[PDB]
């Protein structure tokens, strides 16, 4: 059950903001949104697919151990911050493309959608090329699908080891307080073209006291500079909420 | 681990908040570590909370524990902290430092259970007499600041004599700082504030994965006086501060 609360709407009104915010109390059962027919609509998972790519990595052996070191060929990269030898951690922080296209071509067609099934991933279309399918290809998954598979993974219930969810749990955690442990990810599919804008992420979960609240943003997006809203947005809030801050 | 080696420089730290301590930090990739006191990091104290590594592991392995989402129910009865009075994760127990919940844990782990895990994991003088929930505030267990940095190393690499799972499941809880650069694990440690001319001690212990390289740490001083307890975590950020770690 998903219900809408329209008190959210300020928030993106304020930035002229087309997109949606999707925050769950304890578990999937109760979900609240700004907008019913987009919480559930799918979108390029970006970014955000390196969490389930991650677990599939370490489930397949592809991903040695958590302590795996990604090293760099030397060879240029789109970013600086890529050109370096890269923790698991460390290529999730800095969305390092390369690796987790290697770590897919790897994996391969078979197993990657084998996986995307057991974990209801989304549209689970992996076609088009192995490497680019969550950055260019067909693959979509909503909002309220990322909440419903980020409880899964809080819960070491996803079709993998206890030990593989808390290898990809340590590496997505992004703010400790003495009060909260917040775990997110980020993604960004690019500006898109005429008509047709890219889309924006920001997906996770706030432990705080003896609860837990699962969150999706995503927001329409045809340029860079827009970016910062996909963390300002849904951290306002979640802050109005008394969640965080 | 490998090597240790002694550096003056980080006394400025100290002397500047007129404080008795030792900073030890070992960088893994060279198996190397430096510390400003070789002698007080080679002394034993009590680890009072930081002891609370080692008890989730055991009560965990134990099964005391069941995993990370046991709650530890609040029975109502008042507590020395008024932190405490509240329902807990194993991860809330282990922020507030909750003394009543991690003594329960220990009774209901056992004397023989905790000293046969003190040995595997080579625990500091491994003497648990005192009273079984309270050996680590009170009683006989001393644990030196090299001892400690050699223990977490054993965890980080999940080489304690436990489950990997139970030692990832502790070292979650154990995230205190997270930055795009850098992810710190700690724990807090105090005992009290001594007698005459016999202070307590404030410990600060952990390790910190940055780049390709992992450092791990452990900070005691003498405290006296519970207006010194910051200094237990300012001193040695300052001291990692300035070797770039931060
Ligand atoms: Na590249």
């Amino acid at each position: 059950s998903i219900t809408e609360n329209t008190s959210w709407n300020k928030e993106f009104s304020a930035e002229a903001v087309n997109g949606v915010f999707v925050l769950c109390k304890s578990s999937s059962k109760s979900c609240a949104t700004n907008d019913l027919a987009r919480a559930s609509k799918e979108y390029l998972p970006a970014s955000t697919f390196k969490i389930p790519n991650a677990i599939i990595g370490l489930e397949t052996g592809v991903i040695k151990n958590e302590h795996q070191v990604f090293k760099w060929d030397g060879k240029p990269r789109a970013m600086k911050q890529w050109e370096r030898d890269l923790t698991l951690r460390g290529a999730i922080q800095v969305s390092a493309v390369p690796v987790f296209q290697q770590i897919a071509r790897e994996v391969g067609e078979v197993r990657m959608q084998k996986y995307l099934k057991k974990f209801s991933y989304g549209n689970q279309n992996i076609s088009g090329g192995i490497d680019k399918f969550w950055l260019e290809g067909q693959l979509r998954i909503s909002a309220v699908n990322q909440v419903e598979f980020l409880e899964s993974l809080y819960l070491n219930k996803l079709s993998a080891s206890k030990e593989n969810q808390l290898i990809v749990k340590e590496a997505l955690v992004t703010e400790a307080a003495p009060e909260y442990l917040v775990h997110s990810k980020t993604g960004f599919s690019g500006v898109g073209t005429e008509s047709n804008p890219g889309v924006a992420w920001w997906v996770g979960w706030v432990e705080k006291e003896t609860e837990v609240y699962f969150f999706a943003f995503n927001m329409d997006i045809d340029n860079e500079s827009k970016l910062p809203l996909r963390k300002s947005i849904p951290t306002k809030i979640m802050e109005s909420e008394g969640i965080i801050g």
